[PDB]
């Protein structure tokens, strides 16, 4: 039973490595701007929030990627559930 929020913004994030910081900018459209999530109501803890966040709405985007894809959307898609929790939090 995981909902899925409405479409946001992709973010845009910056990482060290400069052939990673050039990958994210070209390919950022190949990753989700929805993510899936159990109900706020089932938790007392936002990481675990996240944490199921992530792992379910990278599952149903893969069930065509690399391992940086991987690295990509673990760091991305945490900070999309992140804003998937404020929008439940402010509700
Ligand atoms: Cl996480």
């Amino acid at each position: 039973g995981y909902m899925l929020g409405s479409a946001m913004s992709r973010p845009i994030i910056h990482f060290g490595s400069d052939y990673e910081d050039r990958y994210y900018r070209e390919n950022m459209h190949r990753y989700p701007n929805q993510v899936y999530y159990r109900p706020m109501d089932e938790y007392s803890n936002q990481n675990n929030f996240v944490h199921d966040c992530v792992n379910i709405t990278i599952k149903q985007h893969t069930v065509n990627f690399t391992e940086t894809d991987v690295k990509m959307m673990e760091r991305v898609v945490e900070q999309m559930c992140i804003t998937q929790y404020e929008r439940e939090s402010q509700a």
